[PDB]
């Protein structure tokens, strides 16, 4: 439950994001990636990356990093009433991708990560916690959807 003040926060940050969302979207996957490779084995089609230098290079997870963060902002764009937009990903995400909540947890702290990377200094401590305010809401609701199906 973010305050109308905490989502003006988040909307703000996301404007960052929306400035170069491929950008974005390339080093979230690859600090997911590099720090937690365990990750890399859900995707069969990025499973053949060994060095960074590989994924940095590959066009595909620049797409990839696209499809899922335009997702996101989707839903944060909601403004918690994400209900519709939630409950297809949750699915795809328990049932056919098979992916731990934990994971969900690590792409969430890599986003962080990023930002401060990408904008040092212009991601204000405000704006992080309402930033992982918003993150929480999301894990917290996908995890709902995953107890309902019993997936862990
Ligand atoms: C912010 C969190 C995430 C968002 C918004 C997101 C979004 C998406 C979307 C929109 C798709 C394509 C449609 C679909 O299959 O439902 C997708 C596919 C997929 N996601 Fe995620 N995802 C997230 C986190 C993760 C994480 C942490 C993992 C694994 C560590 C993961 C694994 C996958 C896989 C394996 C696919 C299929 C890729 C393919 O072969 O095309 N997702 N995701």
């Amino acid at each position: 439950g973010l305050s109308d003040g905490e989502w003006q926060q988040v909307l703000n940050v996301w404007g960052k994001v929306e400035a170069d969302i491929a950008g974005h979207g390339q080093e979230v996957l690859i600090r997911l990636f590099t720090g937690h490779p365990e990750t890399l084995e859900k995707f069969d089609k990025f499973k053949h990356l060994k060095t960074e230098a590989e994924m940095k290079a590959s066009e595909d997870l620049k797409k990839h990093g696209t499809v899922v963060l335009t997702a996101l902002g989707g839903i944060l764009k909601k403004k918690g009433h994400h209900e519709a937009e939630l409950k297809p990903l949750a699915q795809s995400h328990a049932t056919k991708h098979k992916i731990p909540i934990k994971y969900l947890e690590f792409i969430s702290d890599a986003i962080i990560h990023v930002l401060h990377s990408k904008h040092p200094g212009d991601f204000g401590a405000d704006a992080q916690g309402a930033m992982t305010k918003a993150l929480e809401l999301f894990r917290n609701d996908i995890a709902a959807k995953y107890k309902e199906l019993g997936f862990q």
